[PDB]
């Protein structure tokens, strides 16, 4: 066939091919002329050089070419990756991990010179000779081609014989060939399609071979292209063969970070431009306006079909989510059910860009800016799966912390390996000559044998030990022993699709008429009849082990000779089934015998799907233990031969399993019973479907399609009829009546359930539904009639009973003839048997035998941890084992496959016990690093400053890191029929690694190295951050007294003072904290994580108090200073130093004026004090001036001052511009490091130095009084200076994570952690990743840790906390509550009453604010919403209006000042919006009439009755008062439509008209645009109706509130025939309560209201309010009760209020002056809130007006007065801000009785929220309530 015809949809004759090795094997089998390259090399080594290739698809393909060439012709050709270039750090880390090029450069522009920088920073010379070169997508771009010309300088100089490019179709290719001809290179570009070379991806890219000119009269590129376009072979395997399974540890992890990321967390764009296009499409294809995949409301309110990765759908945008709906509807109406056909959408493209509904097996182009969507999974294409569509093989990949966008970059800007391999092989073949052969074979072969002979010894001597005890022989027949296992299986199997392969989902729900289990969170759109799940859950980790003990490992089949089958068919011939044919029988029996004979099935893995299953791989078949809940069994499947066409008669008949083994429930053994064969014998039978029952909307109708699928009916039952014998031959008695289960989803919502019948009593339930084939035309999909409905996987087949014809679908007909087909007849077989089967293994089982034989500089050797011996068959054996000598196996590139073929051995071994605890030699030699296990990272140089790196040290660091001992070593051999493989850990290497990462100190301590090994380690799915708890400080004895202070210590500061004394004393305590640096190494598949650690004990005196303002931290620290006085406990000293006995405090600037005044207030005069503010005090006093001083306190700005650093460098003997920086980053840290190295020498030399620096000399004590304030520049200052004891004081301790705890511990002196920049948050990583050298940013991606190595550091941080960190946080005081409740005055109460129902009418909750382009659509929003003024949401406005009456608070130009006078403005302004509505409705009708006439100028609609017009039918229906219109609402529509244009007829031109058409032209654009105008007009009609209905309601209630003759007259307008009466909240419909309760229940009042009404709306007219009762007119009733309460307090207390609304606070502050309660408002100034709070707390102003979110001590304050409940989103944040401020007043240090007051309104949303808070807060956290007592005071 032609290539285009073939690649449009996959050829059925090309064999299915998905293995990249088989791809390239076939490609080499194509051309046999490639050996000419072997010859023209003559023993040389080919020289490749890629540039910006991305993922080295070149080298992947070329390795596979070399392996293929050897496989066919027995000829070896080698090639040496001379150098690669790549710019992006994560890309080059990926390359270095997965390939290890010997040279890897930064940028191509540099490499036109004699040397360049490699990725590391080595600056090696450019190589100079290559043979083939490949540039890429990223370099071909005087600025545009900065890279392209830079690469051309390389090409011109070095003249490579072959050059290949790769890029998009739309590139300046002619200019490329011009630039090539500039330097004499023959170039020809051609475009080629990825789908044309073996892969079902669709990508077209443009290539061009190059070669130097004048090689011949021939033009080489033309012949090259002719050969390349010959190398075409279309796709034949669906993209479902390149996809990983859904429950796969790399995909389920991808689902889990999505859920976890959502668990941590607003950006609203308007898609109004494309919205009209979406509805236009829905209108055009006649699709409905439904949303059947995910019913989406807003950005993130959607709800998928429970199996659809819903946490991804929540994160998309509205356009994408809607386009998914439009796609599923287009794919519907074509007989195709999306979600059950395997296909893929790329939904980033706008609507109508693509035709869509393409060939299902194919996949669109996966551009870097893609948002793909796998249909049948319900989720995005995982990046690892986008890399396998580029031909890259993904098994042995190393990925370390890549995003999905960062990895989509790689997968999109890649080279399809088959395509580049074809281009290379044609290029090399055509340009085979002109190659500069070496042709010296034997001198090279000698070196080849030299390298092999030296490494064959090197691997054999790497293992020491093996004298450790061998352990008892294991037999593979561990069949050691009933249905308790089979029900442990049910209790352990999967219950929520989101569970995966080891997960527990709370609140499982199980259905009836079908057993579909799902979690309560992700379940309910395909909802169907649930009930909670009964059974309790066993962990699968615990189950699987009991299962493993039940299983053999190698099994074989005994029976099934030939000619036994030849009598198996005889009995079925005697029986009524019949044998259809003999050709198929021969072709089947043949391939069955070569699958059974000579095959030892080996155990591979266990599937934890909703049913547990075990899998056994052979050479030519597979075996599966199914372990069903009912009828567990074994099924055998035979692999069809690899070289078979897709439409093969053999391959087809070898698709379903071929043999069956019913596990005997009686028998306690797994393997037992008879074997039944599925003989291939297709059968023709005739059936009679009958449709009876109620008719239901069809599947398409339920989706809401509007074409011929507008309304279509299908039956609710189906009565199936089969012939007697034609029933008896089939095993299951399948004739009955099947009830449809529409809520129970399936393909086309088709789940029919068998009714319970007779004699099928104990048997699984049989379902009948539709199941598509994941590929192929709609007419492929059929009815399954099966016994299971589980969501299967690729390569798993459904065990079905009989299939039905493919032309049934659905209907509503009475009965019809249909053809059923069944093809597999099972027949008994007793001759089959399944049979299980001097092995050893050297478990060391002696943790000390290794430790004894361990020696220093033994890093070269691998201490043997395990050995084994197992009998294999040397025949039909595979090449992992090596005959004769140990072969090592490189784990990084072969470990997954290796350990996947050894699992049948590895899962009989016992777990390595005796190794969990760690013990080893002690007092080890310190600082003796290996410099082979742990190289010294190079010194980084600094010089607008760029982090430069030292090239010379970089090269040694490179070589050393390249040559490091692999911590685990695996070796295998097959000497004589007995395979022996061993595992060894390089323990001393781990210890040497951990030794290096532990910085040296001048300590008299010696570390101890140790090591441990833990089995069973499993990779960890994400959990949330661990919170860090601080221990209390009350359980200890209290220090007696300070014997100096004049004031007591309140009995809760004594218990902490004793704690500060005991540590600065440090009784006993050879060492306090043990700093532990661990290093690890993973052996994944076996599961061992072997970790070795170094411990250093350190003894340090001090801690962090971490206590909040209003606590006597200052008092307690002056106490600790007084106690240890004249007591010279600190022993050590630098040999040259100026140590004093003073103590130092570091405090911020505005808190320094405090501290000496508290010594003065307290004892004072018992020790000399010096405070220093400002630099010109350090100049003032010398060293002997500063002498004889006990306590010194410094402002933090002294370090931030730069004359301080000038003095520091002057005493450091540095140049005067050294240490002179304005940014204070990592560079200034080195400027400190060198200086501090200088200080020790300077002070070692040699007083009264006039201007000393604090950093030069040593203290008795340093106290960091605030640790979170100290800026990033001045923190480094306070981290250096030395002291005998270390104290940190802080109101807020920075204890949020490890990176925050480490900042404290560095001040302490501990070294609990090391930097890695892979542990912080995504935010925090960036602020440090801007300071990284370009090589460090690369080194971060190179190595990654285990998420257990972080948890252990978390544990060590917690252990640091529990020793050095205390916190005093438990009822201090009587905390009483006083719920004050309002009566509604109805002077402003009714003002409130109109708001909630006005907002109910307009149904607007919040003001949305987004990007509006349409000037006449955005203003209609800014005006409609304008009534909810000065606020964000309905709750906020309702609270503001229940606190105080006012239309709106931002505009103070007009002031109501009274309740009725405010109602006046309410009525006036609301009539104003009514007129605004009618006048927007004015201009809109005119524009509609004009656009209507725009059809008329063109002339009719091409027919008198071409179509009904939306606008026309809206007229003459909105133009009468007949029906579907308010009693009085619509009479005001005629007054506005007729005045423009009268009766329906004519009036084509408008009476005023400015622009007849805003308007290229389509004549359908304006048509459907007029339709949109009709819809908008209907909308506007609705708001008019609401506006007038609410107006009538409010004027009615204001009538009673006025209480006059009009009130009584319209009171007697009851209209209910009666004359106590309730009012409708929607309009004035005063009809009596007696009938009107039934009116509101029946949802229809007596009138011709107009809209349905709720019984909760009703109010009693006598219950509205009484007038003249209380003067609630001057201000809000809340404000006057506030005045009353604050009057009622005694004058001597203190009051604070919160004011949760700052807008309301402006009015509250003014109204408080009416009560004349002098107040502070906490505003009016910036940064002068310090004086705000110093006021009235130094001693005046009583009451404070807080903000409820705007560290200060409120100890003077006694009464909190909340003034209305706070409005907030989450209960967590509610309680956080609620216990906070409840904490601000009575935290500690208070000698009062705290009272909490609430001013709430009885009939108001404020109580509606208060009840919601109370009735839910007591359940969660079991929050402690406070006693409630009525405030009587004064
Ligand atoms: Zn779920
Ligand atoms: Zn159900
Ligand atoms: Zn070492
Ligand atoms: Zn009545
Ligand atoms: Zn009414």
């Amino acid at each position: 066939l032609d290539i285009k015809a073939a690649v449009r949809n996959m050829s059925d004759d090309l064999p299915p091919i998905s293995d990249i090795e088989a791809m390239f094997d076939h490609l080499v089998s194509r051309i046999p002329d490639i050996v000419e390259l072997v010859r023209q090399l003559n023993g040389r080594k080919l020289r490749v050089a890629t540039m910006c290739s991305g993922t080295e698809s070149p080298l992947l393909a070329l390795n596979m070419i070399a392996k293929a060439i050897k496989a066919q012709h027995g000829l070896t050709l080698a090639f040496e990756h001379v150098f690669s270039c790549e710019i992006e750090p994560f890309k080059q880390a990926y390359i270095e991990r997965n390939f290890t090029p010997p040279i890897l450069f930064r940028d191509v522009t540099e490499l036109g010179k004699k040397r360049a920088h490699t990725a590391y920073g080595s600056m090696v010379d450019v190589p100079g000779d290559v043979d083939i070169l490949i540039a890429g997508t990223s370099c071909v771009d005087g600025e545009s081609g900065r890279t392209f010309r830079g690469m051309l300088q390389w090409v011109k100089k070095h003249q490579p014989p072959i050059v290949i490019l790769e890029n998009v179709c739309n590139a300046p290719w002619d200019k490329v060939v011009e630039y090539f001809g500039q330097i004499d290179y023959d170039a020809q570009y051609t475009r080629l399609d990825t789908k044309e070379f073996y892969i079902p991806h669709t990508r077209t890219r443009v290539y061009l071979f190059a070669t130097p000119s004048s090689s011949e009269s021939d033009d080489l590129p033309e012949k090259w292209a002719q050969t390349v376009k010959d190398l075409r072979r279309p796709w034949s395997s669906p993209f479902e063969a390149f996809l990983l399974h859904t429950d796969d540890p790399n995909i389920h992890r991808a689902r889990l970070e999505l859920a976890s990321a959502r668990a941590q967390t607003r950006k609203t764009t308007d898609w109004n431009r494309c919205e009209s296009r979406h509805q236009r499409a829905r209108q055009d294809e006649a699709l409905g306006l439904l949303r059947p995949l995910t019913s989406w409301q807003e950005a993130g309110v959607c709800k998928g079909l429970d199996w659809t990765w819903n946490d991804w759908l929540l994160a998309q945008t509205e356009r994408v989510v809607d386009l998914l709906e439009i796609s599923t509807l287009r794919m519907a109406k074509d007989g195709i059910d999306s979600g059950f056909k395997a296909c893929i959408w790329n939904v980033s493209q706008n609507v109508d860009r693509q035709t869509g509904s393409s060939k299902t097996a194919l996949a669109p182009c996966l551009t870097p800016n893609m948002i793909p969507w796998v249909t049948i999974r319900g989720g995005p294409v995982t990046g690892r799966e986008a890399l396998a569509l580029q031909g890259i093989p993904v098994r042995e990949l190393l990925l370390t912390s890549e995003n999905e966008d960062q990895l989509a970059d790689l997968a999109g800007n890649a080279m399809t390996t088959t395509v580049v391999g074809s281009a290379m092989i044609a290029a090399l073949k055509v340009a085979c000559h002109k190659i500069t052969e070496g042709a010296n074979p034997e001198k090279e072969a000698a070196l080849i044998l030299e390298k092999e002979a030296v490494d064959d010894e090197q691997v054999a001597n790497r293992i020491i030990g093996e004298d450790y005890l061998e352990h008892h022989d294991l037999d593979l027949a561990k069949v050691t022993k009933l249905s308790e296992i089979l029900d442990l299986a049910c209790r352990s199997s999967r219950h929520c699709q989101c569970e995966g392969q080891s997960g527990t989902a709370p609140n499982i729900l199980e259905c009836q008429e079908c057993s579909y289990r799902a979690c309560k969170s992700c379940g309910g759109r395909p909802e169907h009849v649930y009930a909670p799940c009964a059974n309790q859950r066993v962990e699968p980790a615990e189950f699987e082990k009991r299962f493993k003990g039940l299983l053999p490992m190698r099994v074989r089949i005994a029976g099934l000779t030939d000619q036994c089958l030849n009598a198996v068919r005889k009995a079925a011939e005697k029986s009524n089934k019949g044998s259809v044919n003999d050709n198929d029988w021969q072709l089947w029996s043949t391939a069955l015998l070569e699958g059974i004979h000579d095959a030892e099935f080996r155990f591979r893995y266990l599937k934890r799907q909703s049913t547990w299953t075990a899998v056994y791989e052979a050479r030519r078949a597979m075996l599966s233990l199914v372990l069903r809940n009912q009828i567990p069994e074994w099924r055998l499947t035979i692999k069809a031969p690899a070289s078979e066409p897709n439409n093969s008669q053999l391959r087809a008949l070898l698709l379903h399993p071929v043999a069956r083994l019913q596990i005997d429930i009686a028998g306690q053994d797994v393997l037992c019973g008879p074997w039944e064969l599925c003989i291939p014998s297709m059968k023709t039978i005739d059936i009679e479907i009958t449709g009876k029952g109620e008719l239901l909307p069809s599947w398409q109708a339920s989706l809401g399609l509007q074409g011929p699928f507008a309304n279509t009916t299908r039956w609710s039952e189906v009565e199936i009829s089969l012939q007697a014998e034609d029933e008896n031959t089939l095993d299951r008695k399948l004739s009955g009546t099947y009830q449809l289960l529409p809520r129970c989803g399936q393909a086309m919502s088709s789940l029919h359930k068998k009714r319970p019948d007779l004699s099928d009593d104990g048997l699984p339930q049989l379902y009948f539904f539709l199941d598509p084939t994941r590929c192929g035309e709609s007419r492929e999909d059929r009815y399954v009639f099966s016994t299971s409905t589980e969501r299967l996987d690729y390569g798993t087949e459904r065990p079905v009973i009989a299939r039905l014809d493919s032309h049934w679908r659905e209907g509503n007909e009475k009965q019809r003839k249909v053809k059923l087909d069944v093809s597999g007849a099972w027949v008994k077989c007793p001759e089959a048997h399944l049979t299980a089967i001097r092995a050893t293994f050297a478990i060391p089982s002696s943790a000390s035998a290794i430790s004894a034989s361990l020696t220093t500089e033994g890093c070269s050797h691998a201490m043997a941890l395990l050995s084994c011996r197992v009998p294999l068959d040397p025949t039909h054996s595979e090449s992992m084992w090596r005959r004769g000598a140990w072969a090592e196996i490189d784990l990084s590139h072969q470990g997954n496959t290796t350990f996947a073929n050894l699992a049948w051995i590895t899962e009989r071994l016992p777990p390595l016990d005796g190794l969990k605890n760690w013990a080893h030699i002690a007092d080890d030699v310190s600082e003796h690093v290996c410099e082979r296990c742990a190289p010294r990272p190079p010194k980084i140089h600094w010089i607008t400053i760029i982090a430069f790196e030292d090239k010379l040290e970089a090269g040694q660091y490179e070589h050393a890191l390249k040559h490091r001992p692999s911590p685990f070593v695996v070796q295998l051999r097959l000497d004589q029929d007995i395979g022996s493989f061993r595992i060894g850990l390089n323990i001393v290497s781990l210890a040497h690694r951990a030794l290096s990462r532990l910085p040296p100190t001048t300590s008299e301590h010696k570390i101890s190295l140790s090591w441990r090994l833990t089995p069973g380690h499993v990779t960890e799915s994400p959990q949330p951050r661990r919170v860090f708890i601080l221990p209390s400080n009350k359980q200890d004895p209290e220090n007696s007294q300070p014997e100096a202070f004049k004031l007591p210590l309140r009995k809760e500061q004594l218990r902490s003072l004793w704690w500060m004394l005991e540590q600065e004393k440090a009784t006993g305590k050879t060492h306090t904290f043990v700093e532990e640096e661990i290093s690890e190494s993973l052996l994944p598949a076996v599961g061992w994580r072997a970790e070795g650690k170094a411990e250093r004990p350190v003894m340090v005196r001090g801690g962090v108090i971490a206590d909040q303002v209003g606590y006597g931290k200052t008092v307690i620290s002056i106490a600790l200073v007084a106690q240890t006085l004249s007591l010279p406990a600190p022993e050590p000293a630098t040999p040259g130093l100026i140590d004093l006995k003073a103590t130092l405090i570091v405090v911020p600037g505005h808190l320094s004026k405090q501290w000496p005044n508290e010594i003065a207030r307290f004892t004072g005069s018992m020790f000399k004090v010096i405070v220093i503010q400002g630099m010109k005090d350090l100049q003032e006093k010398t060293i002997a001036e500063l002498g004889k001083a006990d306590i010194i306190v410094m402002a933090s700005e002294i370090f931030e001052s730069d004359v301080y650093w000038s003095r520091l460098e002057y005493l450091s003997a540095q140049p005067r511009e050294w240490l002179h920086d304005t940014q204070g980053g990592r560079f200034f840290c080195d400027r400190l490091d060198a200086a501090m190295e200088s200080l020790v020498s300077q002070t070692k030399i040699l007083k009264l130095l006039p201007n000393p620096v604090l950093h030069m000399f040593r203290f008795r004590r340093v106290i960091a009084d605030e640790f979170t304030y100290l800026q990033k520049k001045s923190l480094a200052a306070v981290l250096r200076l030395s002291s005998s004891y270390r104290w940190i004081l802080s109101g807020t301790p920075p204890v949020s994570d490890f990176a925050a705890i480490r900042s404290i511990a560095t001040f302490m002196g501990i070294h609990l952690g090391v930097e890695d920049d892979g542990e912080g948050d995504v935010q925090y990583q960036k602020a440090r990743a801007k300071d990284q050298t370009q090589a460090e940013k690369f080194h971060a991606f190179r190595e990654v840790h285990s998420r257990a190595w972080h948890n252990r550091r978390d544990e060590l941080a917690q252990e640091f906390l529990n020793v050095f960190v205390r916190q005093n946080i438990i009822e201090d005081i009587p905390t009483v509550e006083h719920i004050h409740t309002f009566k509604l005055p109805a002077s402003e109460g009714a003002v409130y009453l109109e708001l909630e129902h006005h907002l109910q009418a307009l149904e607007m909750q919040a003001r949305k604010e987004t990007k509006f382009k349409n000037v006449s659509q955005g203003d209609r929003n800014a005006r409609l919403e304008e009534a909810l003024s000065d606020s964000k949401t309905a709750e906020e406005a309702l609270l503001k209006r229940c606190c105080h009456f006012t239309l709106d608070l931002s505009d103070k130009t007009q002031d109501a000042k009274s309740a009725q006078e405010a109602c006046d403005h309410i009525t006036s302004a609301r009539a104003r919006q009514l007129l605004a509505c009618q006048e927007d409705l004015s201009r809109s009708v005119n524009q509609a009439i004009a656009l209507h006439g725009w059809i008329k100028k063109k002339g009719g609609f091409s027919k008198n009755d071409d179509e009904r017009q939306p606008f026309a039918e809206w007229i003459a229906f909105s133009s009468n008062i007949s029906k579907h219109q308010g009693d009085i609402e619509a009479a005001r529509i005629l007054l506005k439509v007729i005045e423009k244009c009268g009766v329906k007829d004519g009036n084509i031109p408008p009476s005023p008209s400015d622009k007849q058409s805003p308007s290229g032209a389509k004549m359908d654009d304006v048509k459907w645009q007029l339709r949109e105008q009709t819809h908008l007009l209907r909308k506007l009609v609705k708001e008019l109706v609401a506006r007038v209905r609410s107006l009538r309601f409010f004027e009615v209630v204001r009538k009673i509130q006025k209480g006059k003759s009009d009130a009584q007259i319209v009171l007697e307008s009851s209209e209910c025939g009666h004359k106590e009466m309730a009012i409708l909240s929607c309009c004035g419909h005063v009809a009596c309560h007696k009938c009107m309760r039934k009116a509101a229940a029946s949802q229809r009042c007596v009138k011709s209201c107009q809209a349905a009404v709720r019984p909760t709306n009703i109010v009693k007219v006598s219950s509205l309010g009484v007038e003249g009762e209380l003067s609630s007119g001057r201000y809000g009733a809340k404000l006057e009760h506030l005045v009353n309460l604050i009057h009622s307090i005694p004058k001597n207390e203190r009051v604070l209020v919160f004011l949760q609304w700052e807008d309301l606070a402006g009015k509250v502050s003014e109204a408080l002056s009416a009560g004349r309660i002098p107040h502070v408002t906490l505003s009016g100034s910036a940064k002068s809130r310090a004086n705000t709070l110093d006021r009235f707390q130094s001693t005046s102003a009583r009451v404070l007006l807080l903000k409820m979110n705007d560290g200060s001590n409120l100890t003077t304050a006694n009464h909190a007065v909340f003034l209305g409940p706070l409005f907030t989103n989450s209960l967590f944040n509610y309680r956080a801000v609620e216990t906070q401020a409840i904490g601000r007043v009575r935290r500690y240090g208070q000698q009062k009785k705290v009272h909490i007051h609430r001013l709430l309104a009885l009939d108001t949303i404020d109580m509606t929220i208060f009840n919601a808070r109370r009735t839910e807060l007591k359940e969660k956290t079991d929050w402690e309530e406070i006693p409630q007592e009525e405030y009587k005071g004064r």
